[PDB]
């Protein structure tokens, strides 16, 4: 759904609001998730902050919290994941 354009600009957006969720240091749990899942479902920028501790291990946790998010990780902030999951209420968001 996102595209690289889209990201820089979320990926801003993501950077100076606070993570309402929170992964344990296992990884990715469900449990997490569906905490995550109604709270991105309700917005459209979510910034997670996941307790993987390692930095290129984080990323891969996005290849599973994205495709589970059904959103795009914008990007990814030491222990905070910078993502966007699709549109569904009319927010003020931006993705040229």
């Amino acid at each position: 759904m996102l595209t690289g354009k889209q990201k820089r600009y979320l990926r801003s957006l993501a950077h100076n609001i606070d993570p309402i969720f929170q992964i344990g240091k296992g990884g990715i749990n469900e449990n997490m998730i569906k905490q995550i899942d109604d709270t991105l479902e309700n917005r459209e920028l979510i910034k997670v902050h996941v307790l993987q501790n390692n930095f290129d291990d984080k990323k891969e946790l996005a290849e599973t919290l994205s495709e589970a998010t059904r959103s795009e990780l914008v990007q990814v902030i030491g222990s905070m994941i910078v993502i966007y999951r699709e549109s569904k209420e009319n927010k003020e968001i931006e993705l040229p």
